[PDB]
């Protein structure tokens, strides 16, 4: 991934938490899940037993391993579920091409 500043990290974490507050991220992670980004059980562990902020801190590790097409799929999926602003914010702060 591209270098990230602390402000960028903070924003990316905030956006991931905001997505999680509104929408099960399983729904936007379709393509990366099909491509073995993490197992179903691993994603379940990330999402169970926590606030959206704590989930975001675990989820960011997988977000930063996305390929370019996987990152785009995630952004497209946010838009397809009705979240244009979050898709735009996520695309801005993702340190990926």
């Amino acid at each position: 991934h591209h270098h990230m500043t602390p402000e960028q990290r903070e924003f990316l974490l905030e956006i991931l938490a905001e997505i999680i507050a509104n929408l099960d991220p399983t729904k936007i992670l379709e393509e990366p899940l099909r491509r073995g980004l993490l197992t179903p059980a691993e994603l379940q562990e990330v999402l169970d037993l926590k606030t959206p902020e704590e989930q975001a801190k675990k989820l960011i590790d997988f977000i930063l391993k996305l390929s370019p097409a996987e990152a785009q799929a995630l952004i497209d999926a946010l838009r397809a579920h009705g979240y244009q602003a979050l898709a735009d914010k996520l695309k801005k702060y993702l340190p990926l091409e």
